C-alpha cells in the first residue's frame, strides 16, 4: 500500500518542497505510457513524466544504450572530446534546418537557455533580453529572469534589462484594429514600446514556438516571420526555446520547421533526454565563430560527457526509424477530435488547442462568458487520478484552467482511447 | 589512431567551442583511474575527470544500479514520490551534521547553488550577495554572478547587489598586522566596506571550504567560525558549496566537519554523482519551514528523479562501507609526501598545498620571490599528457600556475605512484 | 551687433555643448514678453524663456523682493529656519487642494522629482516606477530613469525597476475597442503587462497632467483618476510632476484640480521660481510623518534658503492679486482661436491643442494622412525667429514637429496678435 | 522673541523634515560672519550657512551684482547665449589648471556630479562608478549612489556598477606593512578587488580632495598622483568634487592645484555661487569634443542663466581682487593654532586637521585610546549655540564626532579669536 509510514515520515521529515504538492502514491515501476503506484495501480502517463519520457518509460532500447555506455564511457575531463559527442552533434547538425550547424551539449533546459543568453550577450556586446509576458524557461539566473509565467516574486530584482511582451492569444484577444483581433499590430505596438524604453542594449529574444507552462499557446500564422523581422532590424537574436516541442513532439521535428523560420539559436532539453539529463543548443557557424573569437565560456562538469551524449543519439536513431514524428500527427489527430467530442458533450470545456501530441484543454464556467473554471479544474484532474490518469493543469492570470496534455511518441491507440475514456468519466462525476 | 579525420573533420564543423582547447585524442574506454585514446593507450585519471568520477569510471556498483533502475524507475512527474528519491534524503540528513535536516535533489553544480541563493533571498526577504574574489560557483545566472574566478567580462552587468571579499590566501599574504599577515583583520577589514556599500539587503554568503577553481586555497583555522559569526551578526545565510570538497574527498564527509561549523544550506553535486547529473542541497527544518511558508519555488524536470537518487544512494553506500573518507587521508598523505619530495628536487615548485586528495601544486620561477612560472605550467602539462598523466592547471592573476590534483577515493598505492613517477619526469622534461 | 567676434571666439573655445544649438545672437536685456538681442532688436518670448518666466522678463515685484532679501538675508546653514521658508510652506498648503499639507523647498525640477520618488521608495518599502513612454522629468538620476521622451541610450543602464507605459494620445490613436480609441482599456492594457513584469516592487507612478517635452498630450478625461485607483489597487503612490503646469498656467492653479483628483505628492518647479531657481514638494501629513518616522533624508546646500523662497511667495502673491489664472483662460482662449484661424488657412497645422496658455501646434504633411513635416518645422521656427518671435518645436518619434507655445501670464492682447501674426507670415513663408 | 507660537505652529504644520532637527530660533537677518535671530541676538556664523557663503552674508558687491542684472537679464531660453554665462565660462577657463577649457554652468552640486558622471559614462562607453567609502555627492540619483557617507539604505537598489574604496585616513589607519600605514599599498589593494569584481565597464572615479562630510579628511601626500595614474591605465577618468574646496577655501584657489593633479572633469557649486544656487564643470576641450561628437545631453531650465552666472563672476573677481585665497592661509593659521591651543588644554580633542579654512575637530574619549566622544559632542555643539556660535558636529561609523569648521574667507581676527573663546567655553562646560 501507498500508506506506508515509514516512507511518508522520512519525506514529512527530510524533503524540501519546491512546488505544488507531492502526489499521495508511492511509484515503484514504470513501462511505457504507464507509471505504477506500491499497489500495482496502473497510472496512464499522460504527461509524459514531466513531459520528457518521449518513447516512454523504459524503453528497451535506450535501456541498452545506457547500459552499454554506462560500463565503458561515462563521465569524462570536459577537454575530451569522444565518439558519441562528435556524432550527436553532427546528427543535430543534419536534422536541423540549414543554418544551424554547431551544438553545446549540456544538462538542462535552464542551462541551455543560460548558455544560449549568454553567447548572445556576448556576440552582440548588449544584455537586454525581451521574452513573452506568459513564458517560462527554467529556475536559473538569465532563464529566471526571461520567465514571466511565474516565480518574479519575493526573491529580489531581476537581471538587468529586462522586459517583456503579451504573447499572441487567439482564444482571448485583447488588441483590436477594424473589428479584430490584429496579432501582429499586437506586436508592432508592444515593440514601439519596448523601443521607448531600451537603452539601446537589445541582444535577443527568447520566445517557446509553444507556449508550454504558459498554457498551450500557440503561436499564430506569420508570428514567427514577423518577430524575427522584428529582432533583424534591432540587430537581435532570436532564441528559440524547443524544450517541449523539439524532437517530433508537435508533428515536426522542430516546432520552427512548419514555420519556415530558422532561429538564429534553437535550445532543446527535456524530450532529446527522454527522462535523462541531457540538454543542447544549436547555432550557426558565424555566430560561433564570433563567439569563439571573443572568447566565450561556458564550462561544466558534464558539458561533452558521453553517457547522456549516447542516449541523446539513440532517441534520434529511434524517433527517425519508427516514424513517429508522423505517428505524433496520426494519434495527435485521434486525441484531438476525441478531445472535441468531450467539448460536445459538456459546456466546462471552452478550448481545444495545441499541436500533435503537445494538447491543451481549457476549462471554463460560462462557454461564452469564456470565465474561468474555479477550482473545478482541480476536481477534475482529482478524479482523472482516482481513476488512473496523470494530468497536469497549469492555472494563470485571467485565464481558465489548462490541462496539458503530452503523451508519448510511442503512445498505442487504446491508450489514447483509454484516456479518452477516463477523462470524461473525471468529467462528468467532477459537476 | 586519434587521427581519425572525419572525426576531427565533424568535431571542427559542429561543435561549439566553450573553454580552453579540446584534447587531441579520442576517449574510447574508462575503468578505474584510467582512461583510454583511440590507440589503447592508457591514461591516469588524476583529475577524477572533471573532479567527479569518486569511485572512478564505470564502478561496478554503479553500473548495475544504474542499469538495475534504468529498466525499472527513470523519470518522473515533478509531483511524484518514489524510494530513491526519499531514502537518499534521509541518507544525507543522516550523514551531514545536525542542524541539516531537510534536501532537495537536483542535477548541476549551479542548479544546486542557485536554489540556495534563490532560497536565502526568499527566507529574508533581501538579496545581495558576497563570495570571494576567487570563487566558482557556476555558469548560470546567480551562481555566475557570484563567480569572481572568471567569466565576469563581456556578457553584461551582474546581478544586481554582488560583492566580494578576498579569500585568506597564507602564500601570498597581502593584509598585515604587527608584522604578521592577520587573515580575521582582513575579514574585519573588508566587512567594514562591503557594509558602506550595502543598501541593507545582505541576505547570504556563499563560500568554497576549499577554493578550487581559484587555486586549491584552504581556507585557514578559524577563518570559518569567524565568517560564520559575521553573518550571524548581519542576519545572513551562509552557503556552504562542497561540490569538490564533499562525499569523502579532503578526509572527511563534508569540510564544514573538520572546521565544526555547519551552514546554513549545504551544497553538493559533482561527487554526488560520481559523474553522472545528481547534485542537491541540504537545509534546516526551519528554514526549509519558511521558505516553505513563502512558497518557495524550485520546479524543474529532473527534480526528484529516481535513477540518479538511485545512483547517489550507491555511492554513499559504497563511500561508507568501503571506509574510502579514510583512504582519502591515507593515500592523501601518500601523495602529499611525493609531491614534497618533487619539491624538494625542483625549485619550480613553490608550494604544496590541500587536504586529503584535493591537492594542489603552484608552479613559480623564484622560489623565493614566489614570481609565477609563466609558460612553463603549460610544458609540464603537455608532457604528463605525453607520459600518460591526466593533469589540469589553473593560471589566475598574480598568482602561479595551479596543478589541481584530485584522483579517485578508490586510487591504489601503485597508481599514486606511477602518478608520482610521471610527474617527476615530465617536470625534468620540461626545464 | 550680435557678430562680436570676441563672444563667439570665447563661446566656441570654453562652453560645453549640452543640447541642441546656441542662437547666433546675443542677449543684453530683457523685459515682460521681451527679450533684446546686441542690435537692440525685440524678440517676443513666446516660451517665456525655458518655460519660467510667469511673470514675464523682470516684474518689478520680483525684482524688489530680490533685493530686498539680497542684502537683508540671503543663505542659511540647513538647520535654520526663517519666516519667508515657513510662510511659503504655509501658502503652498493653503492653495493647494485638501491632502497636500507639508512642502520641502528645493531648487529644481529633477531635484524635486527626486526627493518625491526617494520618499516614495521609503515609504512603501518598494523601488520600481512606472511612468509615460513621452515623459520628460530631468537629468539627474531618479528622474533621468523615469524621463522617456529622450536620453536613455549611451550612458549605461537606467536604474532598477523602470518601467513606462504608453500616454493616452488622442491625436494618433493607437489602441482600439468596437471601432473607437478606448484609452481606458489602454490603461487596463498596459497595467497588466506591468503586473506581468514588476517583482512585487511597484512603489509610485509618476506623471505630466501635459506631457510638454512629449508634445503636449494633455490626458484625457477620466484618465487621471483611473490612474489614481490603478495606483490606489496596487498601493503606489501617485506622483504628480506640475513643473510646467502649476501655478496658473493651464487655468487653474495647478493642473490636478481640474481632473478633481489629488495626487500623494505633487512637485512644482520653473514657474514657482518664475526664472530663479526656486522648486518644491507637497505631500500629505500621513506620508511626511511616516517619512519621518522611516529618516527621510533629503539634505543640501539651498534647501530652505530664504531667498528663493521670499521670491516664491511674491510670485503666488501676485498670481493670485492680478488673477492671473483666470487671465490665462482669457488670453489662451484669444490665442487658440488665433491658432485655429492659421490652422483654417494652412494644411500643414493638423492639430491645436493645449489648455489655457500651455498650447501646442502638431505641424504635419498630410493633413489626412497626418505625415510628420519632415524640417517644415525648423524653416517656419527659423522664419519666426528672422520674424522676431522665439518659438520651440519638439520632434519624437512617430508624431509631427511641435510647437510648444507658453507666453507669460502677463502677456497682453496686442502682443499675442502680433505673436498669432508673425506666425502666420512665417508660415506662409517657409512653405 | 524666537517663541512666536504661530511660526512654530505653521513650522510643525506644514514643513517637510528633511534631516536632523530644525534649530529652535528664528533667524530674521545675515551680515558678514554672523546672522541674527528674532531677538537679535548675533551667531557667528561658523559654518559660512551650508559652507557657501564664501565672501558672507549679504557682500555688497554680491548685493549690487544681484540687484544690477535682477532687472536686466534675468532667465533665458536655455539656447540663448549672454555675456555674463561666457564671461564665467572664460574665466573658469582661466583660472583652473591648464587641461581645464570647457564649462557647463549649472545650479546645484548633486546636479553638476549628475552631469560629470553622465559625460564620462558617455564618453566611455562604460558605466560602473568608484568612490570613496566616506563620500559625498549630492542626494539625486547617480550623485546619491556614489555617496557612502550616509543615506544608502531603505531607498532601494542603489545605480548598477557601484563600488567604493576605502579613504585614506591618516588619524585612524588600518592597512599596514612593515609595521606602518602604507596608503599607497591600501590602495593598490583596494584596486585589486575592484578590478575583480569589475564587468569591465570602469569608466570613472570620483573624489573629494578633502572629504568634508566624511569627517574631514584629507588625502595624503601622493595619493592623488597614484589615484590618477590607478585610472589612467584602467581608461577611467577621474572626476574631482571641489564643492566645498574650491574657489580659495583651502589656501588655493583649488584643491587639486596643490597636489599639483589636473582631473578630467572639475565640478564646483556651493562656493561658487556664494550663497545662491549656481553649479559647474570644466573640462578638457577634447572630452567635450568627443561627448559632443556622441550627443551629449545635459538640458535644463537654469542652465546658462545670466543672473547666476553673473554673480559667480562678481566672487571670482572678489576672491582675485581682494586676494583671500592667501587669506585663507593666514586666518587659517590663525584659527588653526588656536585650535592646537585648546586641545593643549582638554583631552576630549584628538585631532586638528584640514586645510587653510575647512577645518576640522575631531572629538575623543581618551586621547590614546582615540575612543569617540559618545554625545560629548552634542553637548559642545549645544553650549556653542548657547554661546552663540554656530558650529557642525558630524558623526560617522567608527570616528568620534566631528566638528566642520569654516567660517568665510573674509572672516576678520577678531571674529576669528571671538570663535575660539567662545568654543572653548562651550569646552569647558560642557564636561
Ligand atoms: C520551455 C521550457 N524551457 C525550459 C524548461 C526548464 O528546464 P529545466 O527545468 O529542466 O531546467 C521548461 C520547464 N518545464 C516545466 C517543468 C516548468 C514545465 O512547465 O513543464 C520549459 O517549459
Ligand atoms: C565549487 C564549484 N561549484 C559548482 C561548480 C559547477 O557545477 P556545474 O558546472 O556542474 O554546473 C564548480 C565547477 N567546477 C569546474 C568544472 C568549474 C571546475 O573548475 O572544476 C565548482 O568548482
Ligand atoms: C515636467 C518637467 N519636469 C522637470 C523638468 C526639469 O527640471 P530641471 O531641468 O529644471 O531640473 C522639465 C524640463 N523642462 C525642459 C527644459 C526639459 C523642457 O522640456 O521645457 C519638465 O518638462
Ligand atoms: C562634496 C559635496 N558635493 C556635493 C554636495 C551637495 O550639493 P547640493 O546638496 O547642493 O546638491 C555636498 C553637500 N554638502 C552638504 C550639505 C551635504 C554638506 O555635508 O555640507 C558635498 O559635500
Ligand atoms: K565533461
Ligand atoms: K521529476
Ligand atoms: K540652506
Ligand atoms: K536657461
Ligand atoms: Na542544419
Ligand atoms: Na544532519
Ligand atoms: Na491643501
Ligand atoms: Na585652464
Amino acid at each position: 500500500l501507498n500508506d506506508d509510514a515509514t516512507f511518508w515520515r522520512n519525506a514529512r521529515q527530510h524533503l524540501v518542497r519546491y512546488g505544488g504538492t507531492f502526489e499521495p502514491m508511492i511509484i515503484e515501476r514504470a513501462k511505457g505510457s504507464f507509471v505504477y503506484d506500491a499497489d500495482g495501480r496502473a497510472i496512464l502517463d499522460f504527461t509524459s513524466g514531466q513531459m520528457s519520457a518521449v518513447l516512454g518509460h523504459c524503453h528497451p532500447e535506450i535501456v541498452s544504450v545506457i547500459g552499454e555506455y554506462a560500463g565503458k564511457l561515462d563521465h569524462l575531463f570536459s577537454g575530451m572530446l569522444s565518439r558519441p559527442v562528435v556524432d550527436l552533434a553532427t546528427r543535430l547538425a543534419n536534422i536541423t534546418p540549414p543554418g544551424l550547424d554547431r551544438a553545446l551539449l549540456l544538462s538542462t533546459g535552464a542551462e541551455s537557455n543560460e548558455a544560449a543568453i549568454r553567447m548572445a550577450k556576448l556576440v552582440t556586446g548588449k544584455y537586454e533580453i525581451v521574452g513573452f509576458a506568459q513564458s517560462w524557461h527554467g529556475m536559473t539566473g538569465a532563464a529566471a529572469s526571461a520567465t514571466y509565467s511565474a516565480g518574479r516574486k519575493g526573491v529580489g530584482p531581476a537581471a538587468v534589462g529586462s522586459f517583456a511582451i503579451p504573447a499572441p492569444f487567439t482564444y482571448r484577444p485583447r488588441f483590436e484594429r477594424n473589428g479584430a483581433y490584429d496579432y501582429l499590430a499586437e506586436l508592432d505596438y508592444a515593440f514601439d514600446l519596448i523601443d521607448r524604453q531600451s537603452s539601446g542594449n537589445l541582444a535577443a529574444f527568447i520566445a517557446e514556438p509553444i507556449l508550454s507552462s504558459g498554457g498551450i499557446i500557440e503561436l499564430p500564422d506569420g508570428y514567427m516571420a514577423a518577430l524575427k523581422r522584428k529582432c533583424e532590424a534591432r540587430g537581435m537574436l532570436l532564441i528559440l526555446d524547443e524544450a517541449q516541442t523539439g524532437v517530433g513532439r508537435t508533428g515536426t521535428m522542430f516546432a520552427c520547421q512548419r514555420d519556415g523560420v530558422t532561429p538564429d539559436i534553437l535550445t532543446l532539453s527535456k524530450t532529446l533526454g527522454a527522462g535523462l539529463p541531457l540538454a543542447a543548443i544549436v547555432t550557426s557557424a558565424a555566430i560561433e565563430e564570433r563567439a569563439h573569437e571573443l572568447g566565450y565560456l561556458f564550462y561544466t562538469t558534464h558539458v561533452s560527457d558521453p553517457l547522456p551524449a549516447a542516449v541523446g543519439l539513440r532517441v534520434l536513431d529511434v524517433v527517425q526509424r519508427d516514424g513517429l514524428v508522423a505517428r505524433a500527427n496520426v494519434m495527435g489527430d485521434r486525441l484531438r477530435r476525441g478531445l472535441l467530442d468531450l467539448m460536445e458533450r459538456f459546456d466546462c470545456i471552452g478550448d481545444v488547442r495545441g499541436r500533435g501530441l503537445l494538447l491543451g484543454v481549457e476549462i471554463v464556467k460560462d462557454r461564452r462568458t469564456k470565465e474561468p473554471a474555479d477550482g473545478l479544474g482541480a476536481k477534475i484532474t482529482r478524479e482523472c487520478m482516482n481513476l488512473g490518469l496523470s494530468m497536469n493543469i497549469v492555472q494563470l492570470p485571467g485565464m481558465g484552467g489548462v490541462f496539458r496534455i503530452a503523451p508519448p511518441l510511442t503512445v498505442s491507440e487504446d491508450e489514447i482511447d483509454l484516456g479518452l475514456s477516463l477523462l470524461g468519466q473525471a468529467i462528468e462525476r467532477a459537476l
